[PDB]
């Protein structure tokens, strides 16, 4: 009855809150009980009382609607609709026996071992307290009294089990009386004792789970301190050890009763009583296990595997009684537990310090749930560990975040019934390596953490430590005073030195603005202000530029000294006057050709003075130059000419009827000179560099003169570039480092040494050109300079080279090591950062030397006038050392992409901090404000210094007629090659019209294989212990079901199948060799008596199928070449049964496999004139696509994960109108079924013939089923015009990609592998291609 139930709940709440019964009855039905000071510890008690009343509700059901009315309306359902909690408990377990560990004690125990991830430590709490005088004889009594009073305080831990001893062999109390000492010595010795015993691994293996102790300081001070391994205790149990030590010190007679409910009795009861909720929670965790977030991805100075004996460092902050009150009142007004305030505020900090906002944290629940009320006096480890996934919402108030985090935590509390350790174990077994190495422990009992009976004897908690193993950062909370001690037991040296302090200072700041300001304020933290202060300096670097047309300065340097050498090229030179005139003639020719201000002009000239004159001439016509290599291939050039909206192209070719009108630079050099460059305002489009672009369409990066010249000035004024300098422009014109050579170098009036197009990658030409023109300035991607430095110092003298710019790709840490002894005195290497989209660069790390902690040469300070943010995936700045997305900002940015406003809005984003490029580079601001770049998260990679989007390479391969989809990756090995992988499209058909005469087989052959199974198993089942239990259970039954029952025959079977007693003897012995040699399972495929294809090739009349599959190969009678391939080679063992008439005169035959080792076992025995080709790590080298007039599959199509795998592979491998020849098991071969059992791989793979045909016709091949039917069916099928070939791909790549990004090696898969998100597995494919490089 509902009113009687509200009375019962009122009485439970009046107990659990301690409020009066009448006052609690006066709470309204919708009045929030967390809004009255209910918390989770009380609510699990109330929920346990409801469970004990048979009124079964989950904690989450009560907790998602935490008010009396909602509880009553849940309960009016549950008292008739919900399951009874009735379980037959074990009423006792034998009290001295080595009983099982609780799940969280198993975690601590396994974490105690030296080998485990961040292991080798206790899990102990250490507590320190102060007082003037206390008696050691009271304390030595008190410690041994509490060891005898509570079973768990003397529990030995061995071998994954715990044993309550009679009395432990080792003392409970460490008296350290030092009233003898000098204070300074005792205080340092205290620090030595503190450091030892607060990190000490307690001797739990000898039942010392806890050790009290007391230093007596010569300053007249007793530092009572307490080491307790939480293997023995909940921190709630620890504060009861404190209460009892308090009474046992003060008045030991008042210790009421040794609390009777022994911990083995509790674990037996609790495990059985949780068991259905644990199985229900297990279903929930299994459905989430591939979807768990990881560890909080915090900035680690060391890998957690690599610090061998982790000291905890405590950080702590006593929130005042007033701060606590303000959190408690706001928490109540916002309907949340005080633990959810702290857990949410901590998860916001962890989110803000993580590379991802989704992570686990290990939340130790209280789990004191047993029927005897004295369980709340027992001292065992009643913790149970909740693996809280939390998934912190960015861009919300804290009120929204804490309610979300509470509903998440409260929702997860029932799912803690399956313990966090078994979740993580099941993750490790499922190949999900995950851990929850950040702990969160709310210990908020209002009596105080240190209980009254102990505070009356000793000072309130002076200090403490955790030592939780596997755990980086143990965040406890305690009531201390009636305030709240926040503690972060971070691990020493795991994090960067400033970080846990800085992160905790931001956590305290967060909790204080939660005391002191309403929760409608953002959950998204400020940075720790000092981090934002540093970064606002480094971003705030002043413009350091005069906003002007980009060409202005060169035309000034020309007007100021017309005779000075502007360009040096192929051992001739061009003056600034000559170049300015040549440019202004081009400009006049361009205005004559209808080009006009901020309209755009392609420049596509071989590297040399006419190119430089043309870009200056475009700019001096007022136009935006759109550089492309002359090597840029015609279809790609048409994508760019189309996308750029380009007015004109300059190309040495005259063609006024091209896509843009295309012009001879030599004719534009006949043009009248403009008397000046056209006046452009600084913001006009200056260069549009066509970077590679991920949809396949290349992308024009439209950079204003202001933007370009802000980078250039910021760097000219740093290099101190002057008229005596000369630059080697190894920069290609469509790679925007050239824009600095071009308008920086000549704007300062330094000369440009240009390589010829003949010298575009030629280190020896650069070395000659540098030593010949005494080049002072280098500028490149470091791939080009490492190439230049690979010439010896005797062959390539760079001592003229005053200063060096390295850019746009990873500088190796030893490149300044190679470079400083090679280049000039005053070497001035600068490594520069930032993308095409940001003007020519955006950072500068100078490198006089590399300090050893650089893992890469960082992006330095931002260049003057431009800036970096590093952001979370929600746009807010990440804290220092945290990885986030590099946003380049400020005056240097490109205006956008030339005609892609939507991709521009995706990249050039606007924020309260101005305009930002959102690069997709990852990186982190170090504590010194330097910006370590950390590579890229996305499909964009660097090939020979140049930028490539793998999405472009893939799209340029999908642009092949015949490709369904593609993958690309830059590969491992010293070659650093770009690879790619193809799925062909199959041109499907439906082809059920089939005309196989089925009649050749007879049932006596399946009976004969049954008799041979009776021979082989009848012998090996004299020694069935050679097998495993799966082989035994199958083969003992199959000795009827596949060998004799309903399959009678004589040993004439063997004479019908064709193998005789020497064969059977080798089958039995080779199988014993497979079993007992430890080579399982793969050695099945290395022996002609073992393998499913080798047995099939004679036993099921696979030889009479082979007599037809060995035919359709006309080459010797044709007098002419036939190209043939085999998919199902394995160790070659079926070809060995056709070999002489298989290996026909005139033939090309190629072996393929899907492993190396089996094909190499084929090459070890088959004649080496046959061509050998791995499909290494699944992967077909594309040099074989469309090559073969005949393709073979043989007694292994079942072994492909679909027929559609092998059939698409065959269809790709076949030349058009060439033929597949396919034989496979459809019916059981009883002996191939032994082999299937030894692979332990399903004989359900053996197709029906209609299904084989439907899959094959879906793979587009037109079939005829020929012969040999249900034992082994020979199908041929004939290839459509799939249109792929090696040379056709190479030609289509040569049409659509420059030689920078055509894959130097190319492959195919019948489908791409998916990672666990359902996206293409570019890491597995990068590895697979790397393995396929050999
Ligand atoms: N010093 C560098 N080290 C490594 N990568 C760099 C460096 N400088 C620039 N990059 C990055 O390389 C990426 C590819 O080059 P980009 O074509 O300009 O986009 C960009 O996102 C750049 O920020
Ligand atoms: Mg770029």
């Amino acid at each position: 009855s509902r009113t009687a139930l509200r009375d019962w709940l009122t009485e439970q709440l009046a107990d659990l809150l301690g409020e009066p019964l009448a006052d609690v009855r006066a709470l309204a039905d919708d009045d929030d009980l967390l809004g009255c000071g209910l918390d989770s510890i009380r609510l699990m008690y109330l929920q346990e009382r409801l469970r004990a009343r048979g009124s079964t509700l989950d904690f989450a059901q009560l907790a998602q609607r935490p008010c009396l009315g909602a509880w009553l309306d849940l309960l009016a359902c549950a008292d008739r609709l919900s399951a009874p909690a009735t379980v037959a408990l074990p009423t006792a377990q034998d009290r001295d026996q080595p009983f099982e560990l609780s799940s969280v004690q198993q975690a601590y125990w396994l974490g105690r071992g030296a080998g485990e991830v961040l292991g080798n430590v206790s899990c102990h709490a250490f507590l320190e307290f102060r007082t003037r005088d206390v008696d050691p004889q009271r304390l030595a009594a008190a410690a041994e009294c509490v060891r005898q009073r509570h079973p768990m305080l003397r529990a030995r831990f061995l071998d994954g089990r715990q044993q309550i001893l009679p009395t432990p062999p080792l003392s409970c109390f460490d008296l350290q009386d030092w009233r003898t000492l000098q204070v300074d010595e005792a205080e340092r010795d205290w620090q030595a004792l503190r450091d030892w015993r607060a990190h000490e691994c307690l001797a739990v293996e000898r039942g010392q789970v806890f050790l009290l102790g007391l230093v007596r300081m010569p300053g007249g001070e007793d530092r009572l301190w307490l080491s307790l391994d939480l293997l023995a205790a909940d921190v709630e149990s620890l504060r009861l050890l404190l209460a009892e030590l308090g009474v046992a010190y003060l008045a030991p007679e008042r210790l009421a009763e040794p609390p009777a409910l022994h911990f083995a009795d509790y674990l037996a009861h609790r495990a059985a009583q949780r068991a259905e909720a644990a199985a229900r929670a297990r279903d929930y965790w299994l459905e989430r296990l591939p979807r768990l977030p990881d560890a909080p991805a915090l900035p680690l100075a060391c890998a957690p595997e690599s610090i061998r004996q982790p000291r905890t460092r405590r950080l702590a902050f006593q929130l005042s009684a007033g701060e606590s009150r303000r959190l408690e009142r706001l928490a109540a007004q916002h309907g949340v537990t005080l633990s959810s305030v702290f857990g949410c505020a901590f998860a916001l900090v962890l989110a803000r310090w993580s590379e991802s906002a989704e992570f686990l944290l290990n939340v130790p629940l209280f789990d004191r749930h047993a029927d005897d009320p004295r369980i709340g006096e027992v001292i065992a480890d009643f913790t149970t560990l909740l693996l809280l996934e939390c998934r912190m919402q960015a861009g919300v108030s804290f009120a929204e975040a804490v309610k979300s985090f509470q509903r998440n935590l409260h929702g997860a509390i029932d799912h803690a019934a399956f313990p966090a350790l078994e979740v993580l174990r099941e993750a490790r077994r499922q190949g999900q390596p995950r851990s929850a190495p950040v702990v969160f422990a709310s210990n908020l009992g209002e009596e105080g953490f240190v209980p009254a009976a102990f505070r009356d004897a000793f000072g309130d908690l002076h200090d403490m430590l955790s030592q939780t193993p596997q755990v980086w950062l143990d965040h406890q909370l305690y009531r201390v005073g009636d305030g709240i001690l926040l503690a972060w037991d971070s691990v020493v040296g795991l994090f960067p030195e400033g970080l846990p302090e800085t992160m905790f200072e931001a956590y305290v700041g967060l909790l204080q603005r939660l005391c002191d300001s309403a929760w409608g304020q953002p959950a998204d933290l400020p940075l720790p202000w000092a981090q934002q202060a540093r970064r606002a300096l480094l971003n705030g670097q002043p413009a350091c530029a005069t906003a002007r047309t980009l060409h202005r300065d060169f035309f000034l340097r020309a007007a100021e000294a017309p005779d000075a050498d502007a360009l040096l090229y192929r051992d001739q030179r061009v003056t600034r006057g000559e170049l300015a005139e040549r440019a202004l003639r081009i400009a006049g020719g361009l205005r004559e050709a209808g080009v006009r201000p901020g309209d755009a002009v392609e420049v596509s000239l071989p590297r040399g003075p006419q190119q430089v004159a043309a870009v200056f001439g475009v700019l001096a016509a007022g136009a935006c130059y759109v550089p492309l290599d002359i090597d840029q291939p015609p279809a790609r050039r048409r994508l760019i000419e189309e996308a750029a909206g380009v007015c004109l192209a300059i190309t040495e070719e005259d063609d006024p009827q091209a896509l843009p009108p295309r012009l001879d630079v030599q004719r534009l050099l006949r043009g009248p000179a403009l008397a000046a460059p056209v006046p452009l305002a600084p913001q006009a489009s200056a260069y549009v560099i066509y970077t590679s672009g991920s949809t396949g369409v290349p992308k024009g990066v439209e950079v204003s003169h202001a933007a370009a010249i802000n980078t250039i000035d910021a760097l000219l004024d740093l290099l101190r570039v002057n008229a005596s300098d000369r630059l080697l422009a190894v920069s290609a014109l469509d790679f925007d480092l050239s824009v600095f050579d071009l308008f920086g170098g000549l704007g300062a009036g330094a000369s440009l040494v240009l390589p010829a197009q003949e010298q575009a990658r030629d280190a020896a030409a650069w070395a000659e050109a540098i030593q010949r023109h005494a080049v002072s300035l280098w500028n490149s991607a470091p791939a080009l300079l490492e190439m230049a430095l690979s010439l010896p110092a005797s062959q390539a003298d760079y001592r003229s080279l005053r200063a060096v710019l390295l850019s746009g790709d990873w500088v190796a840490l030893d490149l300044p090591g190679r470079l400083r002894p090679r280049c000039a005195e005053g070497c001035r290497l600068h490594v520069l950062g930032g993308a095409t989209e940001a003007g020519i660069w955006s950072n500068l790390q100078s490198v006089d030397t590399v300090p050893p902690h650089w893992r890469s040469i960082p992006y330095g300070r931002p260049l003057p006038g431009q800036a970096y943010r590093v952001v979370d995936t929600h746009g807010r700045d990440v804290p220092d050392l945290v990885v986030g997305e590099l946003w380049i900002g400020g005056a240097s940015l490109a205006r956008g992409y030339r005609n892609d406003p939507e991709l521009s809005a995706r990249r050039f984003v606007h924020d309260a901090q101005g305009r930002w490029y959102r690069t997709g580079d990852r990186g982190r601001y170090w504590g010194d404000g330097t910006l370590e770049f950390l590579g890229r998260v996305d499909q964009q990679v660097k090939v020979r210094g140049q930028r490539i989007e793998l999405g472009e390479v893939e799209a340029a391969l999908c642009a092949q007629a015949g490709v369904e989809s593609a993958c690309a990756a830059v590969l491992g090995g010293g070659v650093a090659s770009l690879g790619a992988v193809l799925v062909p499209r199959l041109a499907p058909r439906a082809e059920g019209s089939m005309d196989l005469p089925a009649a050749q087989p007879f049932a006596g052959l399946a009976e004969a294989e049954a008799v041979l199974t009776r021979e082989i198993l009848g012998a090996l089942l004299e020694a069935p212990l050679e097998l495993d239990d799966g082989l035994r259970r199958r083969w003992l039954d199959w000795l009827a079901d596949s060998a004799a029952s309903a399959l009678p025959s004589l040993d004439e079977a063997l004479r019908r199948l064709g193998w005789q007693a020497a064969g059977l003897t080798a089958m039995g012995n080779a199988l014993r060799g497979l079993l007992a040699g430890e080579q399982a399972p793969a050695a099945l495929l290395l022996d002609p008596w073992l393998a499913p294809q080798a047995v099939a090739a004679r036993l099921p009349d696979g030889r009479e199928a082979l007599a037809r599959l060995l035919e359709a190969l006309p080459t010797p009678a044709a007098g002419e070449r036939l190209r043939v391939a085999v998919l199902d080679t394995r160790a070659g063992l079926w070809l060995d049964q056709g070999m002489a008439s298989l290996l026909r005169p005139g033939l090309e035959l190629t072996l393929f496999e899907r492993s190396r080792v089996l094909l190499d076992a084929a090459a070890t025995r088959l004649p080496e004139r046959i061509v050998v080709q791995a499909l290494d790590d699944g992967l077909l080298p594309a040099e074989h696509l469309g090559r073969y007039d005949r393709v073979i599959s043989f007694a292994a199509l079942h072994a492909y994960e679909a027929s559609r795998e092998g059939l698409a592979l065959a269809a790709a491998l076949l030349r058009p109108q060439g033929r597949l020849l396919l034989v496979d098991l459809l019916c059981e071969s009883p002996l191939a079924l032994l082999g299937a059992a030894l692979l332990d791989d399903r004989p359900l793979r053996l197709a029906e013939l209609p299904s084989l045909l439907a899959d094959l016709a879906a793979a587009g091949l037109a079939p005829r089923c020929l012969w040999r039917s249900e034992r082994i069916a020979l199908v041929e099928a004939l290839a459509p015009g799939l249109g792929l070939d090696a040379a056709a791909l190479q030609a289509g790549l040569e049409q659509r990609l420059p030689q920078a990004m055509r894959p130097e090696r190319l492959w195919c898969l019948p489908s791409l592998p998916l990672n666990g998100n359902g996206k293409v597995d570019r890491r597995r494919l990068a590895e697979s291609m790397t393995r396929a490089l050999g």
